[PDB]
C-alpha cells in the first residue's frame, strides 16, 4: 500500500528516495506504482515538444511547457537543448571543429569533472562503421575522443548480466545475475524480465558504481530510468541536476536507451528498419552535447558511450528441439534461447540422471547446432560455473540458432529476426566503447578490451577506490590522459630452492626404467653449466614467474628448459622453454619409449613414481617439456626426468602430443620463434582460483600424485615478427590456452579422425588470457621485461579470439 495523496510540487525528480507509505517523486516510482497523484502533470510535461523555434524565443515563461525558450531559462537550468542555437545564433556542438581538451574547463564550484555514462542496449560494434553516415554526433565523439574498435561483453551476452557487469566490474557468476531468466534453489524463487521479483535486492551482489560513489561521498544521479519516461525528458533531467547548487549536485550520471536492441530483435541487426533507431540515438547524443555546451560543460564533463552486447540474425526456423534428442523431455526444465540450461523438472525425483541427458545430447546429428557441457567443462574464459543459479547442464548454442524444449514452446509461448546471448567471443555479440572528455586521450585508438575493466576506470574518473572486482586495475591506463592509479607488481610470497646433486641413483625405488647406461671432459664441463643455468637467458625470457602463495618448490635448470618444481604437488608448477624458427623436430628413439629417469637433485619422497601409473588403469602420463623438441640426442635424456612428468589420460595425450609435436613448431615458424610456458591447473571447485592441497578430489591410484583438472600454455613472441622471440626489443605478442584434462574426447565430434582435423579447433575454443592462468595458478608472469607495467597488464588481459575481421 502507498498513501499516494501527497504532492510532487517542487520535488520533480528528487534525488533521495522516501520510504512508503509516503508517495514518491523519484524516477523509479513508476516501476513501483508509488508516484504521487500529480507526478505526470508536474514532472512529465510535454506541451509544445522538445525544441525551440524562432517564434518561441524570449517568450513569457509558461511553466506548463516541456522545456523553455524564455530569457530566464539558462539560469533556471531548463531551456530546450537547442535554445542557444535557435534564439542566440550559436552553433550545434556537432558543427564545431574538435579541439583537444588539455585541461578541464569547468564553472567555478565544480570539484571534479562530472562523469556521464550513456549506455545503449544491443549496440553492435560494427554499427560504428556501417551506420556512420547517419550518426554524426556519435562519430564526432568517436573520432575526437578515445575509442576501441569493439568492446567484449561477458557471457551470457544478455542485457541484465552485461549492464550489471558494467556497473560492478564483476563476472555474472560473482554478481549473481547469471541470465535474463534465473532460478535460485536456496531462495527457492525465480527471476524474470517480466515481473516484480527482479526488484528484490537479494539477487544483486557486488557493489555497483552508484553505491561505491555514495559510500565515499560522491553523489550519483540515478542509473535506472522508468521505461515510460521519454528520452528527451531523461536528458533534460540530467541537465537540470547539473544546474543544482554545488552541495546538492551529483558527480556521476547515467542515461540508458532501450534502442537499438528493441528494433534489432524485430528486424535483425541490419534490417532496413534499423537506420531510424540509429538516427534517433544520435539525435539524443546531440541533445545532451548541445545541452552541455549551453551550460558551458562540454569541455568539462567526461562522457562514456558504451553498449551492453551486439545482435545476431536469428529466426524461428533455426531452432533445435530437445524433443528430437531425448525421450524423457517432460522430466526436464529448460531455460531456452541463445543458450540452454537444463535441470530436473522435479526435485523429488532420484530417477533423474544428468550423465544420460548429456550423453543423449552429444554429437547425435551431423549438423547439430549446440553442444552440451557440464558447467565445469565450459571453456574457462567464460567464467560461467561458480554460482548455485547456474545449472549443472549447459548448452552452448551456435551463432544464428536457438534451442527449445518442444515445438509447442515456440508457436505457443515468426516473431523475431534478431537475438543475442551467444558465446562472448562471437563477432556479432561485440559492442562499443567511446570515451570523450578532459580525462580521456585526444583522437586515440585503443585495442579491444573487456567490459569487466570499466568499473576501475569509472572509479578512477571520479577519484573513488574501486570495490574488489575482476578487472585488472591499470590495464586500461592507456585510455586516460591522466591516471590516479599506478599499479605495482604483487610481492613474491615463496622463494625457490636451487638444489644441486644430492641423491644417488640407488636411493630411488620408483619402478621406473631407462635405457640410458650409454657412456668426455670437454662436454662434461658443458652439461654442468647447463644444470647451473647457463642457457637460462634463452629459455627464461621474462624472468621466473613469482609464486604468490606459501609453498615449497625448486628451480630446475636444463639445456633446453627451466622449471619450477613443486615438492607439494610432486610436479612442476611451470615449465619454460624457447623454440626458435630454425629449431627442428625429432622423434623419440625406440629405445627411450618408456624411459623415465630419477632426478638426482630431488628426493625420492618428493618424486612421482612409475608404479602408480602402472597400477592406475585409467591414468597415463606425459611430459611438460616435449622430448620431440630436444636440441641434441644427449639433451633429450633431460626430457625423461621424473620431474618433467605429469599425469595424463590417454584421451588427453592425443591432444597434448599433437600440440607438442606439430603445433609448437608451426607457431615458431609463423611467429619467428616462441617462448612457451606450460603447466598444470587444479580447479576442482570451479571457482576460477588455484586449489589448495586439501581441495584435490582425484589422485593417481595409490599415490599422493594429484590429478590436474586442466593444462595451460602461454606462448609469447615479439610483436615485431621481423625480430626473433629471443631478441625482441619492443612490445610482445601472446596467445594462451587452458585445456580441460578430460578422460574422453566427447567434446570433439570429429575426434575419431586424425588430430589434424580437430585438435587445434579444440585449443582455439579454450583460448585464455594470461590473467585467467594467473588466477588459476597463483603465479605472476612477465616480472622482468623492458616494458612498462601498464603495458604488461594490457598484455595479460589480451585474449586471442580466432574470429574473422
Ligand atoms: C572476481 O572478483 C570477486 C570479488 O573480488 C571474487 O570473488 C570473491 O572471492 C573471495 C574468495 O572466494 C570471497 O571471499 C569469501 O567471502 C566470504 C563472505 O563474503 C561475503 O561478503 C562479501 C563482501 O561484502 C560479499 O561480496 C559476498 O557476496 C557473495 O554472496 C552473496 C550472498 O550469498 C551474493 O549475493 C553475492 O553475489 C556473492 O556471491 C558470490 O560469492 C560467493 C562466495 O562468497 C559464491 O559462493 C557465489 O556463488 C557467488 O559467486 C559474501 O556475502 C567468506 O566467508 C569467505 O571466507 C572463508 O574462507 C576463508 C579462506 O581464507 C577462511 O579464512 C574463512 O574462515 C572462511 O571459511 C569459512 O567458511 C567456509 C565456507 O562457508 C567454511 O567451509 C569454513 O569451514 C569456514 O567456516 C571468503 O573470504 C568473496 O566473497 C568474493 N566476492 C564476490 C563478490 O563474489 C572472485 O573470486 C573473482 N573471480 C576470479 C575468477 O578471479
Ligand atoms: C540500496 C540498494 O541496494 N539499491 C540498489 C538498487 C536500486 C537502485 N539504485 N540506483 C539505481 O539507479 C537503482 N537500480 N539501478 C540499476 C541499474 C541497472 C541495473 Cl542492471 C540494475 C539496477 C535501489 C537502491
Ligand atoms: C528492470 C531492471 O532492473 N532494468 C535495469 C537495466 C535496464 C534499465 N532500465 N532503465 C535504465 O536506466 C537501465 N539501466 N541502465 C543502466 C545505466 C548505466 C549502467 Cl552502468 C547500467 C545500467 C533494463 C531494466
Ligand atoms: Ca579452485
Ligand atoms: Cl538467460
Ligand atoms: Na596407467
Ligand atoms: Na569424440
Ligand atoms: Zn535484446
Amino acid at each position: 500500500w502507498t498513501a499516494t495523496s501527497g504532492s510532487c510540487k517542487g520535488r520533480c525528480f528528487e534525488l533521495q528516495e522516501v520510504g512508503p507509505p509516503d508517495c514518491r517523486c523519484d524516477n523509479l516510482c513508476k516501476s513501483y506504482s508509488s508516484c504521487c497523484h500529480d507526478f505526470d502533470e508536474l514532472c512529465l510535461k510535454t506541451a509544445r515538444g522538445w525544441e525551440c523555434t524562432k517564434d518561441r524565443c524570449g517568450e513569457v515563461r509558461n511553466e506548463e511547457n516541456a522545456c523553455h525558450c524564455s530569457e530566464d531559462c539558462l539560469s533556471r537550468g531548463d531551456c530546450c537543448t537547442n535554445y542557444q542555437v535557435v534564439c542566440k545564433g550559436e552553433s550545434h556542438w556537432v558543427d564545431d571543429d574538435c579541439e583537444e581538451i588539455k585541461v578541464p574547463e569547468c564553472p567555478a564550484g565544480f570539484v571534479r569533472p562530472p562523469l556521464i555514462i550513456f549506455s545503449v542496449d544491443g549496440f553492435r560494434a560494427s554499427y560504428m562503421k556501417k551506420g556512420s553516415k547517419v550518426m554524426p554526433n556519435i562519430e564526432k565523439l568517436r573520432s575526437c575522443g578515445t575509442h576501441a574498435p569493439y568492446m567484449r561483453p561477458v557471457y551470457p551476452t544478455k542485457t541484465f548480466p552485461n549492464l550489471y557487469t558494467l556497473a560492478t566490474g564483476l563476472y555474472p557468476e560473482s554478481h549473481g545475475i547469471v541470465g535474463n531468466s534465473m532460478y535460485d534453489p536456496v531462495f527457492d524463487a525465480s527471476f524474470h524480465l517480466r515481473g516484480r521479483e527482479k526488484f528484490n535486492h537479494r539477487w544483486w551482489g557486488g557493489q555497483p558504481l552508484w553505491i561505491t560513489a555514495t559510500k565515499q561521498g560522491v553523489r550519483a544521479g540515478t542509473f535506472f530510468w522508468s521505461v515510460s519516461i521519454p528520452h528527451e525528458r531523461r536528458i533534460l533531467t540530467i541537465l537540470q541536476w547539473l544546474s543544482l547548487p554545488d552541495n546538492e549536485r551529483p558527480s556521476v550520471y547515467a542515461f540508458y536507451s532501450e534502442q537499438p536492441d528493441f528494433s534489432g530483435h524485430k528486424y535483425g541487426p541490419f534490417g532496413p528498419e534499423m537506420t531510424n533507431p540509429l538516427r534517433e540515438i544520435d539525435k539524443t547524443v546531440g541533445q545532451l552535447m548541445d545541452g552541455l555546451k549551453q551550460l558551458r560543460l562540454h569541455r568539462c564533463v567526461n562522457v562514456i558511450f558504451v553498449g551492453d552486447h551486439g545482435m545476431e540474425d536469428v529466426t524461428c526456423d533455426r531452432t533445435e528441439f530437445l524433443s528430437n534428442y531425448l525421450t524423457n523431455v517432460d522430466d526436464i526444465t529448460l531455460v531456452p534461447g541463445t543458450l540452454g540450461r537444463i535441470r530436473a523438472k522435479s526435485i523429488n525425483n532420484s530417477k533423474y540422471d544428468p550423465k544420460t541427458i548429456i550423453a543423449a545430447l552429444t554429437c547425435k546429428k551431423p549438423d547439430q547446432h549446440f553442444k552440451p557441457y557440464m558447467k565445469q567443462h565450459l571453456p574457462k574464459r567464460l567464467h560461467y560455473a561458480n554460482n548455485r543459479r547456474i545449472e549443472d547442464i549447459h548448452l552452448l548454442v551456435d551463432r544464428r540458432w536457438h534451442v527449445a524444449r518442444k515445438p509447442l514452446d515456440v508457436y505457443k509461448k515468426c516473431f523475431f529476426q534478431g537475438d543475442h546471448g551467444f558465446d562472448n567471443k562471437v563477432n556479432s555479440m561485440q559492442t562499443v566503447f567511446v570515451g570523450y572528455g578532459p580525462t580521456f586521450k585526444y583522437r586515440t585508438k585503443v585495442p579491444p578490451f573487456e567490459n569487466i575493466e570499466l568499473y576501475n576506470v569509472m572509479c578512477d574518473l571520479l577519484g573513488l577506490k574501486p570495490a574488489p572486482n575482476n578487472g585488472t586495475h591499470g590495464s586500461l591506463n592507456h585510455l586516460l590522459r591522466t591516471n590516479t592509479f599506478r599499479p605495482t607488481m604483487p610481492d613474491e610470497v615463496s622463494r625457490p630452492n636451487y638444489p644441486g646433486i644430492m641423491y644417488l641413483q640407488s636411493e630411488f625405488d620408483l619402478g621406473c626404467t631407462c635405457d640410458d647406461k650409454v657412456e668426455n671432459k670437454l662436454e662434461e664441463l658443458n652439461k654442468r653449466l647447463h644444470t647451473k643455468g647457463s642457457t637460462k637467458e634463452r629459455h627464461l625470457l621474462y624472468g621466473r614467474p613469482a609464486v604468490l602463495y606459501r609453498t615449497s618448490y625448486d628451480i630446475l635448470y636444463h639445456t633446453d628448459f627451466e622449471s619450477g618444481y613443486s615438492e607439494i604437488f610432486l610436479m612442476p608448477l611451470w615449465t619454460s622453454y624457447t623454440i626458435s624458427k630454425q629449431a627442428e623436430v625429432s622423434s623419440i628413439p625406440e629405445h627411450l619409449t618408456n624411459c623415465v629417469r630419477p632426478d638426482v637433485r630431488v628426493s625420492p619422497g618428493f618424486s612421482q613414481n612409475c608404479l602408480a601409473y602402472k597400477n592406475d588403469k585409467q591414468m597415463s602420463y606425459g611430459f611438460l617439456f616435449p622430448p620431440y623438441l630436444s636440441s641434441s640426442p644427449e639433451a633429450k635424456y633431460d626430457a625423461f626426468l621424473v620431474t618433467n612428468m605429469v599425469p595424463m589420460y590417454p584421451a588427453f595425450k592425443r591432444v597434448w602430443a599433437y600440440f607438442q609435436r606439430v603445433l609448437v613448431k608451426k607457431y615458431a615458424s609463423e611467429r619467428n620463434g616462441v617462448n612457451v610456458i606450460s603447466g598444470p591447473i587444479f580447479d576442482y571447485n570451479y571457482d576460477g582460483l588455484r586449489d589448495t592441497e586439501d581441495e584435490i578430489k582425484q589422485y593417481v591410484e595409490g599415490s599422493s600424485i594429484p590429478v590436474p583438472t586442466h593444462y595451460y600454455s602461454i606462448i609469447t613472441s615479439c610483436l615485431d615478427f621481423t625480430q626473433p622471440a629471443d631478441k625482441c626489443d619492443g612490445p610482445l605478442s601472446v596467445s594462451s590456452f587452458i585445456l580441460p584434462h578430460r578422460p574422453d574426447n566427447d567434446e570433439s565430434c570429429n575426434s575419431s579422425e586424425d588430430e589434424s582435423k580437430w585438435v587445434e579447433e579444440l585449443m582455439k575454443m579454450h583460448t585464455a588470457r594470461v590473467r585467467d592462468i594467473e588466477h588459476l595458478t597463483g603465479l605472476d608472469f612477465y616480472r622482468k621485461t623492458s616494458r612498462s607495467y601498464s603495458e604488461i597488464l594490457t598484455l595479460k588481459t589480451y585474449l586471442h579470439t580466432y574470429e574473422s575481421e
